[PDB]
C-alpha cells in the first residue's frame, strides 16, 4: 500500500492564520500538524508517502520533513496547484500509487486511541474501501455516515473522519468525477462509487478514541490543549514519528539519538532520549 | 518615531515546530504570534512599521500582510541573513529610522493590559531609552533589571520585557557592539550602554497586566488559552489590528467592512462586523 | 442599605455533586463560591449581611464565616427551610432590612470587572428597583429585559427600596417558586425598575453546571497566572476599605499559609 | 478482602475551601471527589467499604451516599475525632476488618488507566504487604520506595494481609502523626512488601492543592470530550460488576437528570 496525506487547501475557517502559514505547519502543543496524519500512515506500515501541497507552502515542508529518511520513510512531494478537492489527491497521486493499494488521510486529521496505532496495518490488504465512522454532536458540519447511506454537510450523528483505505481501482473512480456547486472534487463522491457497488466497509472508532480536525480556531486549540493533558497528566508523548520509526525498527539506535541531539532546546529530544533509557 | 518588529530569528526552543515555520507566524487563538507586537506599535502610534525577517520565511510575511494599505500601516521589510542577534535591528533597520526615534518590539511578545494600549503614545517623544519591568518566578530565564543595573539570563526578580523605545543613538550604540559568546548581538547591551549614561528610564508594568513570550511549548499554548479565555470569559477580542486601525481612523467604516466581508468563515470577520453594529 | 446572599436551594443540575455539598461551598480555584457573591456586596459598601442557608448546610458556612469579624463585616445567618424560590429572600430577611433599603445576590453568581467593584457604593441611595442587562447567545435560558420574561440577560445582583418586603409577600407561586422575575415586573408596573448594561470587559458567571463551575475555576486562576490578579479576596477588600488593619490581616495570613493564600496577603503588605 | 477510605483530615493545603467542606466532597467536574476511590474498591471486587470521615463532615457524606445499596455495596461509616494520621485507619477500621486482608485507599487520590480498573481483583489474595509506585519530578515531596522514606513515589493505594492491623496498635507518633509510611516498612523489614510500578500512561492524582485539584477537574472533563470517556462513575462499575440490574440503572438515571450524569447511565442501556 502506498500512502497519501492532503497538505495543501486554503483553511479558510483559519483566517487570518492561514493568510500566513499552511494550516498543516500549525502547531499542535509540541509539534506540526503534518506529524499526526504522517505518524498515523506509519503506524498501519506505510513507508512510501506522498505529500500534496499548494505551490506556494512546499518549501516549509521540504524545511521540515526533506525526503523523510530521517524519519525511515520515503517521502516524496506533490504540487496541487488550486484547492480543487479532497478526491483530486488520487489523480495527482496516480503515478505515486501505480499498480497498489492506497491510505489516503487528511492534514489536519489527529487520531488517538485503541484502534488507530499499529493494528491499522490490517487494512493494507484491503479490497473494495473502507471508512470509519465517530460519534458527534453537530454531524451537519461532516460528511454523514447513515446506518447504507453517505452524505456531506441529518439522519446518524456518525461522521466519517479523515482516513480513508482503497484499491487501485480508486484512481479511475476518482478520474471520472466532476467539481460539485462548491467547485471541489469531493470524496464524499468516491466514497458513494464504492458504497453503490456493494464494496464499501464501514467501522465505527473504538471506545476511547480521540478524532479531531483542527481546521477552527476553537478545534485547533482544543487540541493542542488535549495533547499537552496526556502528556501532563498520563506520561505520554503521542504521534512522535521518531519513536514510531524506531518501534518499527526503521531507524536504529543511533539515529534515534542523532535525533535526540538536534531537538534538545524544545524539550522534545529529551523525550527521545528517555526511550532509550 | 518609526517601528521595527524582531521577526526573524531560529526558535530553536519550538522545534520541530519552528523547523517548518517561523515563530512569528504561529497561532496565537484566532491570529498570527506576528499580530500582537504589529498592533503594540499600532498602538503607541507608529504608521511606518518594519519587519525584519528571515530570508525563507519572508513570502509568509508578505502573503499576509503585504504593504499593510489594509490596515492603514505602512509596512515594510528588510532581510536578516542570519540570526546574529536582536540588536542588529537597528543596524539593519538604520535607513528606515533615519534620524527618527525608534520603537522595537520582539516579534514573540505579547502585550496586554492597562498601559498596554494607547496610552504608549507618551514614548514618541523619547530622550535617551526606556524600557520595562515585570515580575517573573524564573528570572535567571530573561533579561533582568536590578533596582541601577542589568543581566541578560540572580537578583530582583524584574524581567525586561521586549519593548524597546530609544532616541537615535542607538544606531550608533548598535554599530558598536560585539557579538557575546553566544554569537549575538545582544540588546543588553544597547541597554546597559544608556543606563551606564544615566539615560535609561525603567517603568514596572501596571498591576492586570499579562506580558507573554510564546518561545517554548507551553508558554505558546498558555497564550492562546488566555486570549480564548478573555473572549469567551469578558467578551473582548485582543490586539485586532483592524478595530485599532479604525479606532485610530487610519481605516474607515467601508474599509472595515471590506476587511469582515474577507474574514467571514473563520468568524474573525464577524467581530468587525460587529464593530459597526 | 442591607445586604442578603441566596445561598440555599437544591442544587439539581450539579448532582450528584450537590447531593453532598451545597453549590456555594463548592471550591472556584483557590475559595468557596460564597466569597464571590461575599465581596460583592462588600464592595457595594454593605457590611450588615444575612445569608439564607438550607437546615442541612448551614454547619459549613457557620465553620467558614463565624459571625464575619475578621472581615470587618456582621454576617448573620437565616434558614430557608424549603427551596421555595428566590423572592423568598425577601420575607425571610423581612426584618434583617428592616426600614432601610436592601442589596440581594445571587449565591452562585461571579461578578468581575468595571462598574462591579467599589463604584457599586452608589446604588446605596437607590430609590425604586434597579437590575443589570448583560449580553447573551441565547436569551431564552435567562430571564430577559428590554419589559421582562432583546439577546439581554438579568444576572444575580439586584438592588430595592424599603417597599421590596411588601412586594414579596405579596407575591404567589408558579407554574413551582416564588419567582424574583415577578418582584421586578412589579417595579416595572409602577416606571421604577432601573436597567444597566454591564460594562464592556465584564465577566458574568453562573457556576450551577459542571461545565460552568469549571469554566469558572478556570478563568479565576488564568486571572492569576496571566495578569497576576487575585480576585474576590474577602480579605483584601475589607483591608481596602479600612474595615481590619494591617495587624489583622497578618493573622489573618498565618492561619493561611500552607496553601498560599495566606502568601498573597502577605504581599499586600507589600 | 475488605475497604477502607481515607475521608477524614483537615486539608489545610486548601484553606480556606475546606474550613468550609471536607476535600473528600469537593468537585472533580462532574462528582465528588469520594467517588473516585470509591470506584477504585469497587473494581478491585470489594462490596465492603468503611469510609472514615471527621466528625463535623460526616452528614454530606451521609446524604451523599447513604449504605451504598444504590451502587450494589456495603457502606459503613466510622469517626475520626482527630486527624491523628494514615496508620489510625487500621485500628479504627480493625472490627471492620476482623479476620480479612484489606484495602487501604486515600479520599483524595485518583487512579485511571491500565491495570487500575477491574485487573486490581488480583490482589485479593495478597500475603503480607504490596503497595505502588509512579515516577515523578520532584521525589522529595512524597515518600519513596527503592527501602522506603529512586524518583518513585508510592500512591495512596494499599493491601496488606489481616497482620496490619497488629503492626498499625504498635505504631507511635512522628515528628506529628501515625504515619502509613511506618507500616509498609514493617512489612518490608520482613521482606513481605511487593512493589508495582504503574504501568505507562497511567494517571495518578492527589487532589489537596489548589492547582492539582483543578488540573484533574480539567483532566476529567478532558477525557469526556476528546475520548468520550466518563470514569470512575459508580452506577457503571455497579452494572458492569452484576450488582445492580438494568433497571435499577434506570431508577439512578431518573434522579440525576438535570445535571446529565443521568443521561450517561441511560447510554449505557444503548
Ligand atoms: C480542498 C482541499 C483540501 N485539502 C486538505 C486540507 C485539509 O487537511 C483536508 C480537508 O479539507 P478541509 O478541512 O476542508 O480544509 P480546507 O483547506 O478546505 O479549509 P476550509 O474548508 O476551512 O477552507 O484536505 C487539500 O490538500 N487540497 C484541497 O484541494
Ligand atoms: C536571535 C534573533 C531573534 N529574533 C527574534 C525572534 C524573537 O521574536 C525575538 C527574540 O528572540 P528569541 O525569543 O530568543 O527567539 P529565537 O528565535 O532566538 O529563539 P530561540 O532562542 O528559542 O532559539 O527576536 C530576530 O528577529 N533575529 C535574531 O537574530
Ligand atoms: C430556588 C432557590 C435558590 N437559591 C439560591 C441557589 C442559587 O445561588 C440561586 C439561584 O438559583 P439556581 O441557580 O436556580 O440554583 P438551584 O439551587 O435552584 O439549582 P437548580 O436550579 O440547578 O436545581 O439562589 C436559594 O437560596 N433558595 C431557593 O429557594
Ligand atoms: C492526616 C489524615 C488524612 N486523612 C485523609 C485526607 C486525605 O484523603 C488522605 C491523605 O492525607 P493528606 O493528603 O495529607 O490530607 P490532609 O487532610 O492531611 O490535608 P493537608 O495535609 O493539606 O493538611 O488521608 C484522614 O482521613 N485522616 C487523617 O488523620
Ligand atoms: C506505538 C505508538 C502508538 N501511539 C499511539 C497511536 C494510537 O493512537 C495509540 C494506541 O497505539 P497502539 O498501542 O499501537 O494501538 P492499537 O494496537 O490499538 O492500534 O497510541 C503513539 O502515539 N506513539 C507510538 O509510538
Ligand atoms: C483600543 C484597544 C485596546 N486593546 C488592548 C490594548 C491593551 O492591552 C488593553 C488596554 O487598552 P487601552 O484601553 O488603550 O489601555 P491604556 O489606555 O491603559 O493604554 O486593551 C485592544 O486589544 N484592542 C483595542 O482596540
Ligand atoms: C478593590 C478590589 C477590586 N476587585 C475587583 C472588583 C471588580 O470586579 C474589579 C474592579 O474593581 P474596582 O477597581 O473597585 O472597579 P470599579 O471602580 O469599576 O467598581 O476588581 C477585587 O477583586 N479585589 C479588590 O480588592
Ligand atoms: C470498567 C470501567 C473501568 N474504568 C476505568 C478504570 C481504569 O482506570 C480504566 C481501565 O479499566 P479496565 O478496563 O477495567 O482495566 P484493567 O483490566 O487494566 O484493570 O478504566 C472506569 O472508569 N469505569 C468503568 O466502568
Ligand atoms: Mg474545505
Ligand atoms: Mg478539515
Ligand atoms: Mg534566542
Ligand atoms: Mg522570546
Ligand atoms: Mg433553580
Ligand atoms: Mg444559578
Ligand atoms: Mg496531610
Ligand atoms: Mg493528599
Amino acid at each position: 500500500m502506498r500512502g497519501i496525506i492532503l497538505a495543501g487547501g486554503s483553511g479558510t475557517r483559519l483566517y487570518p492564520i492561514t493568510m500566513g502559514i499552511s494550516k498543516q505547519l500549525l502547531p499542535v502543543y509540541d509539534k506540526p500538524m503534518i506529524y499526526y496524519p504522517l505518524t498515523t500512515l506509519m503506524m498501519a506500515g506505510i513507508r512510501d508517502i506522498q505529500l500534496i501541497t499548494t505551490p506556494h507552502d512546499a518549501p516549509g515542508f521540504h524545511r521540515l520533513l526533506g525526503d523523510g529518511a530521517h524519519l525511515g520513510v520515503n517521502i516524496s512531494y506533490a504540487t496541487q496547484d488550486q484547492p480543487d478537492g479532497l478526491a483530486q489527491a488520487f489523480v495527482i497521486g496516480a503515478n505515486h500509487i501505480g499498480a497498489d493499494s492506497v491510505a489516503l488521510v487528511l492534514g489536519d486529521n489527529i487520531f488517538y486511541g485503541p484502534g488507530l496505532g499499529t493494528s491499522l496495518k490490517r487494512f493494507q490488504s484491503i479490497s473494495g474501501g473502507a471508512i470509519f465512522a465517530y460519534w458527534v454532536a453537530n454531524p451537519s458540519a461532516y460528511g454523514v455516515v447513515e446506518f447504507l447511506s453517505l452524505e456531506e454537510k441529518p439522519k446518524s450523528n456518525y461522521a466519517v473522519p479523515g482516513l480513508y483505505f482503497y484499491d487501485n481501482d480508486v484512481i479511475e473512480i476518482a478520474r471520472g468525477l466532476k467539481k460539485s456547486a462548491r467547485g471541489e472534487y469531493e470524496i464524499t463522491e468516491v466514497n458513494q462509487v464504492y458504497l453503490n457497488q456493494g464494496r464499501l466497509a464501514v467501522e465505527v472508532l473504538a471506545r476511547g478514541t480521540a478524532w479531531l480536525d483542527t481546521g477552527t480556531f476553537d478545534s485547533l486549540l482544543d487540541a493542542a490543549d488535549f495533547v499537552r493533558t496526556l502528556e501532563r497528566r498520563q506520561g505520554l508523548k503521542v504521534s512522535i514519528p521518531e519513536e514510531v520509526a524506531w518501534r518499527m525498527g526503521w531507524i536504529d539506535d543511533e539515529q534515534l539519538v542523532q535525533r535526540a541531539r538536534a531537538l534538545v532546546k524544545s524539550g522534545y529530544g529529551n523525550y527521545l532520549l528517555e526511550l532509550l533509557e
